[PDB]
């Protein structure tokens, strides 16, 4: 099975100059207990955007030329990044947003953050269509003294 999982700002917006510019610990956190013990996908920009392996999951990186890093694994195409995960229960694909959309398709489920929060973006998350996708799990918390703005936590699965 494939899932995605991303936070998503106002219009969709999730990234800007390769970089998320919002710190909301609480969906970091949520973004870490879903996904450790699993393999993580991503694309060479969020690679770089991270800067570092995420300890306890394997990690997968999509890139046409060679890789430059032994910690992780590089893989060139969609099918040899699945491949590379084994048999495993659920694959996390973990962004950006050129490879959100070549495996939405593919996914069964999608873990959302929605963040009430307005920044001026250079990358999107697909448009995907809501008919395909029933919500599963929606969970609302208001801003705290540790995370500025308010967010919601969605799983969705393809009907
Ligand atoms: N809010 C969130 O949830 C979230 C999550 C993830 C990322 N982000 C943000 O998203 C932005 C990065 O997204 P992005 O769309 O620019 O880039 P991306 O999807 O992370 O990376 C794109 C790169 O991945 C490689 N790639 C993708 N598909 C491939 C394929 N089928 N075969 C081979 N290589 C493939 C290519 O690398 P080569 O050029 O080396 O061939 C391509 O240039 C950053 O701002 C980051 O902070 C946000
Ligand atoms: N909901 C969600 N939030 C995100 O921030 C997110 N980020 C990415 C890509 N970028 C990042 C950037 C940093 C870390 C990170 O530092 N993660 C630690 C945090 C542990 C914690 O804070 O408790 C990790 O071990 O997962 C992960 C992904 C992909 N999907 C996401 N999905
Ligand atoms: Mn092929
Ligand atoms: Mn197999
Ligand atoms: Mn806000």
């Amino acid at each position: 099975m494939i899932s995605l999982i991303a936070a998503l700002a106002v219009d969709r917006v999730i990234g800007m100059e390769n970089a998320m510019p919002w710190n909301l610990p609480a969906d970091l956190a949520w973004f870490k207990r879903n996904t450790l013990n699993k393999p993580v996908i991503m694309g060479r920009h969020t690679w770089e955007s991270i800067g570092r392996p995420l300890p306890g999951r394997k990690n997968i990186i999509l890139s046409s030329q060679p890789g430059t890093d032994d910690r992780v694994t590089w893989v060139k195409s969609v099918d040899e990044a699945i491949a590379a995960c084994g048999d495993v229960p659920e694959i996390m694909v973990i962004g950006g947003g050129r490879v959100y959309e070549q495996f939405l398709p593919k996914a069964q489920k999608l873990y959302l953050t929605h963040i009430d929060a307005e920044v001026e973006g250079d990358t999107h998350f697909p448009d995907y269509e809501p008919d395909d996708w029933e919500s599963v799990f929606s969970e609302f918390h208001d801003a705290d003294a540790q995370n500025s703005h308010s967010y919601c936590f969605e799983i969705l699965e393809r009907r």
